[PDB]
DNA sequence: CTTG
DNA sequence: GAAG
DNA sequence: CTTG
DNA sequence: GAAG
């Protein structure tokens, strides 16, 4: 089965990813910043319990890190923790954004092309390295008011919330797969930050491809959800459109 | 004195006046116009004994007659009377704006004529006559609760509140003065509604000129305000601006 | 939480 | 006077 | 009165 | 949600 036969390439089976080849990544200040520290608002004993599981797992799997940094955001608590780091975005450097829009990246989509594989990568921006000197831009608060622990913890790899992560990403990934599409010219690969369509000529054609692509994605450390994949199917749903026929 | 020497000309000594050459205007309506009768709102005791001798004096002066009309727009209390032709206004057919404003109309004042006079025409609107097929679309309703009249009242002069007054005033003027201009072609003669400006080269010149003007004026119908009249000065105001050496 |  |  |  |  495709879960059991590449099972270093799926979320459910690989372990959380690692783009080993990627170097760690820093993050350029305008040429005026200083660090920012904003104060925590108090957060209910209610948002804390419901946020506290998935920092233990950050923690736990070195995505999250103690620190002592200048630079402090909130976490506000939406359970699932998300930090506010427009005060950070607005101190970092700006870069061109090179995502294209998924109106001019499907309308390369040739009709040929008519078997498909959408795959969704998991945590993506987890897999991208943050350099040592760039994590602590990224801190935020974490009190344990019955453990005893006030402190900061930072990120390791590329944040959510961070203005510039779907770039970098993006980027990263068409860094890492330049070698794939040079050893399949034949096939169609659409990358949309975390979101990949490989289109084929045939179902074999496909399948050899899909084959080919978790292999490697896998062995360059990203993980796709097995529970999302379309996999050789002649309709897919890739980027809120219905593909079929060749048609949108 | 200029008050003694053309009592025809001023308000003050010559009676209201009335364009004698000048044909009953007929205003024409729009094509799909049909009548519209709006009730008065009724109005209070003080507003009208405030409004009542104006009237009279109108009634006196035959600029208001009685009638009935299928057209009825209503009297405020503004103490004056102050009629809402909106309504009137929207089913007459418009007119080009023919009256220059009053930025360009300076432009053709010279600085070789520095010699001034300035005339205000009184009731000028009232100097026109309406015809009487156009004088039942005016109408509003005259209400004196302690004598027993109660019944419409409408001008037979060009009204307060119509659209179209400043430009068929503006060019009934015009057509009166195009004589006078003629025997008179050193002198600047600057005509906005009812507001005139005479210019000469030397005072000398502006007497006689304003001599003139106000023998014309007088004769056609048209009444000069003496209480406002600037005559023969190098600095008057004009159209809000004060000329002074050429300048404004 | 703050930033038609 | 929706988004981080 | 009604029509920033 | 100033002007006739």
């Amino acid at each position: 089965t495709w879960l059991s036969d590449f099972p270093q390439a799926w979320a459910e089976t690989g372990g959380m990813g690692l783009a080993v080849r990627q170097a760690p990544l820093i993050i350029p200040l305008k040429a005026t910043s200083t660090p920012v520290s904003i104060k925590q608002y108090p957060m209910s004993q209610e948002a804390r319990l419901g946020i506290k599981p998935h920092i233990q797992r950050l923690l736990d799997q070195g995505i999250l890190v103690p620190c002592q940094s200048p630079w402090n955001t909130p976490l506000l608590p939406v359970y699932r923790p998300v930090q506010d780091l427009r005060e950070v975005n607005k101190r970092v450097e700006d870069i061109h954004p090179t995502v294209p829009n998924p109106y001019n990246l499907l309308s390369g989509l040739p009709p040929s092309h008519q078997w498909y594989t959408v795959l969704d990568l998991k945590d993506a921006f987890f897999c991208l390295r943050l350099h040592p000197t760039s994590q602590p831009l990224f801190a935020f608060e974490w009190r344990d008011p019955e453990m005893g622990i006030s402190g900061q913890l930072t990120w390791t790899r590329l944040p959510q919330g961070f203005k510039n992560s779907p770039t970098l990403f993006d980027e990263a990934l068409h860094r890492d797969l330049a070698d794939f599409r040079i050893q399949h010219p034949d096939l169609i690969l659409l990358q949309y930050v975390d979101d990949l369509l490989l289109a084929a000529t045939s179902e074999l054609d496909c399948q050899q491809g899909t084959r080919a692509l978790l292999q490697t994605l896998g062995n360059l450390g990203y993980r796709a959800s097995a529970k999302k994949a379309q996999i050789c199917q002649k309709q897919v749903k890739y980027l809120g459109y219905l593909l079929k026929e060749g048609q949108r």
